[PDB]
């Protein structure tokens, strides 16, 4: 049942129907709908889109037009009055490690990606939005509210370009605007291998039939691999420090270098690939180039699904886990595996877990140097710190020894993300992730905070006194009401992230419902979900059940002290054990007796 939407850009295939290997583009996962789930297609819509002209112009684009009677408040003003805070003390999540926030980004990045329009790299359209803030076509700038400090320093606005959409590119098609997802909707470790056949192949070694991924040649990490640099010459990573000119990295996903801790996580993944392919070679000396690559890839793919569903969602969705994601019962071909547009905003709850600083610890898990604790804002698109100052061991240690930030109603997003975010295209370190997130809700057309509380079958507040109760907070409910003038207009992001947390989770009623459903779907609809009979052998599954991020850390770095539960907050040296005391990934059942 797959065809109409728009023939679209999407590159045509022919399915093998018998290949035990996933396609790079995600196509052919579903035999009835080939493309359901495949990259470079439209995000899924769980509810009708809500645009100003009900087709493609966002709410806030035309000043004089209201929403339900009132004027949507400037994203940046919501940011200033409700989001930001000053005191960075007593704001850490006592029972979550920095890895908690870090793994979430890996997952989100694996599942969705709505790139900006482009149609500019020569053009003066990439400057008529930066310099003058003139709204039009794909530039929907974030104006600055009266009395904003950035007015005196940065200008009258922050450039912002609407997301890409799915038939064309430039102008339009007749119908209702739908944003694009440039990656695959299946938890298949697509951030490691790319989503297009072309990128997928540039990432491979194809000189030696060992099936290895290509690693950097100009620099090493104690004999260990580094990701490969990037060929493209305008590079933001060179920019932040024109003196050490280190370019960004090249990996299956483009945001791989937004921040030092993300690239670090990426590097651990590239390694286990090669590692997993050197071993498999030993075992089966007759296996060839493609065989090694695919089989290794298949493994790492099952890895990510396991860590995520077993270790990561249970402490995110808390006690609301079994209500949305019941125990697995097999493949279901009647389930839309496609990521929905709202998931990409619901999942952004993490943004309020990013802490103000990042640390580097030596072996005794102590301060590594004199400038070991650096401000979060000096690490965006920073590769020199890795390559030219320490390696990745110091950074991985921090991920385990330090903590995550705890969403606090009186303290939402770090000022490191709200005032000093760096953007790949521009130069200053002065953007606001909060205003961008909010502006993007409207860009993508998301419906109000209530339409969603309704979608999830929750009470819908119409009065100040009512909003006080749901958020269980007066000040907040009042500020939220002074700006939005009706609970019907609270942007789902700031809206969803304002409800108090659920028992043992880290998100509330409306986010738990939105994340819950989604994850249930990608699992129930993936023909290659590791627990799905036939994908792996009964004996293979038994061996994968033991994987643990901890081990991943041991077989891939020179760390020898790691916690058993890398996600909860552990303290060194008590909660740390020696690597030799940690279960290994026994690849024995991956041997093949010809006779
Ligand atoms: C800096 C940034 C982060 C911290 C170092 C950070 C972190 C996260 C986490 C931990 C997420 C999930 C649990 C998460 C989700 C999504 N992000 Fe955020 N992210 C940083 C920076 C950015 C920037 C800049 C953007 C672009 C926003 C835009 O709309 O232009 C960004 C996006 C997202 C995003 C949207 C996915 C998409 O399809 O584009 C998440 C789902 N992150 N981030
Ligand atoms: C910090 O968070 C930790 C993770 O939630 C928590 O430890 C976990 O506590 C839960 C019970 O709340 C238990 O989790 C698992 O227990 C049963 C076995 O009896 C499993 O079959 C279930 O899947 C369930 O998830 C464990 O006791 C433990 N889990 C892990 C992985 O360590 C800590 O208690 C929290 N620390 C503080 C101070 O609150
Ligand atoms: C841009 O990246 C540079 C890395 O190439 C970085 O400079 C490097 O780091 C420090 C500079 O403070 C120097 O390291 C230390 O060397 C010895 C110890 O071995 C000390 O005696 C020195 O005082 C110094 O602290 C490196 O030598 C230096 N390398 C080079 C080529 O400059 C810059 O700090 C970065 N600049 C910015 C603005 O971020
Ligand atoms: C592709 O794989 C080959 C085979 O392992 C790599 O060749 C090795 O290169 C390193 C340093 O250049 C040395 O250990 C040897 O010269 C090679 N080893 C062997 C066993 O041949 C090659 O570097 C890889 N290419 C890329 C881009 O990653
Ligand atoms: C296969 O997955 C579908 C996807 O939802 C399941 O659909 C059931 O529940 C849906 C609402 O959540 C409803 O649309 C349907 O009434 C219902 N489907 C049927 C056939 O009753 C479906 O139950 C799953 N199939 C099996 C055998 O579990
Ligand atoms: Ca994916």
């Amino acid at each position: 049942s797959w065809e109409v939407g728009c023939g679209a850009p999407v590159p045509l295939v022919k399915c093998d129907e018998n290949s035990p290997y996933r396609t790079i583009t995600g196509d052919c996962n579903n035999r009835r709908s080939p493309a359901l789930g495949a990259a470079n297609r439209a995000l899924a819509r769980w509810l009708p889109a809500e645009y100003e002209d009900g087709l493609a112009l966002p709410f806030g684009w035309t000043q004089r037009k209201t929403r339900n009677g009132f004027r949507v408040p400037l994203a940046r003003e919501v940011s200033n009055k409700i989001v930001g805070y000053l005191d960075e003390e007593g704001v850490l999540d006592q029972n979550r490690s920095l890895l908690f926030m870090q793994w979430g980004q890996i997952v989100d990045h694996d599942l969705d990606f709505a790139p900006e329009t482009e149609l500019g790299s020569n053009e003066h359209s990439k400057t008529q939005c930066e310099e003058y803030c003139i709204q039009g076509d794909n530039c929907f700038p974030i104006m600055f509210p009266k009395n904003d400090p950035k007015l005196k320093t940065q200008g009258k606005c922050m450039p912002f370009f609407r997301a890409g959409f799915v038939c064309p590119t430039p102008p339009y098609q007749s119908l209702a605007r739908e944003q694009i997802n440039a990656v695959t909707s299946f938890l298949d470790a697509s951030l490691v291998y790319g989503s297009e056949p072309s990128l997928a192949s540039r990432l491979r070694n194809l000189s030696s039939p060992l099936g290895l991924m290509a690693v950097n040649q100009e620099a090493w990490d104690h004999g260990l691999a580094y990701l490969p640099f990037n060929n493209k010459k305008p590079s933001p990573c060179e920019f932040i420090n024109t003196t050490a000119r280190v370019p960004c990295f090249l990996a299956g996903d483009f945001r791989a270098s937004e921040q030092i801790l993300l690239a670090t996580a990426h590097t651990l993944l590239l390694r286990e690939h090669n590692r997993l392919a050197r071993e498999l070679k030993k075992l089966n000396p007759h296996w060839n180039g493609e065989k090694l690559y695919q089989e290794a890839r298949k493994i790492l793919g099952a890895f990510i699904q396991i860590i995520t569903f077993r270790d990561y969602l249970p402490i995110v969705l808390g006690s609301e886990m079994q209500k949305w994601i019941p125990p697995y019962q097999g493949y279901n071909n009647s389930v839309d595996p496609r990521i929905s547009n709202v998931f990409t905003f619901a999942f952004r709850f993490g943004h309020m877990e990013v802490p103000s600083t990042v640390s580097r610890l030596d072996e005794n898990y102590q301060p590594w140097g004199p400038e070991a604790e650096l401000p979060l804002h000096t690490l965006f698109f920073n590769t020199w710190r890795i390559i030219k100052d320490g390696g990745i061991d110091p950074l991985v240690r921090g991920l385990l020894a330090k903590k995550s930030k705890l969403m606090n109603q009186d303290k939402m997003v770090t000022s490191e993300l709200r005032n000093k975010l760096f953007q790949p295209t521009h130069k200053i370190h002065g953007f606001d992730l909060a205003a961008i997130n909010l502006q993007r809700c409207r860009d993508h057309g998301m419906p109000g905070y209530n339409s969603w509380r309704g979608f999830c079958g929750l009470s819908q507040p119409k009065t100040l006194k009512g909003l006080q109760t749901v958020l269980k907070n007066k000040i907040l409910a009042k500020k939220l009401m002074d700006l939005y003038k009706t609970p019907d207009n609270i942007d789902i992001w700031i809206g969803g992230n304002a409800e108090p947390m659920v028992e043992r989770g880290r998100v509330g009623p409306l986010l738990a419902c939105l994340l819950g459903r989604q994850f249930q779907q990608i699992r129930d609809g993936d023909r290659f979900w590791w627990e799905n009979p036939g994908v792996f052998t009964e004996k293979q599954r038994d061996s994968l059940q033991k994987v643990s991020f901890s081990r991943l850390i041991c077989d891939n770095t020179h760390i020898t002290k790691v916690p058993l539960h890398a996600f909860q907050a552990n303290n060194y040296p008590h909660d740390f054990v020696d690597c030799s005391t940690v279960d290994k990934l026994d690849l024995s059942p991956w041997a093949s007796r010809e006779n």
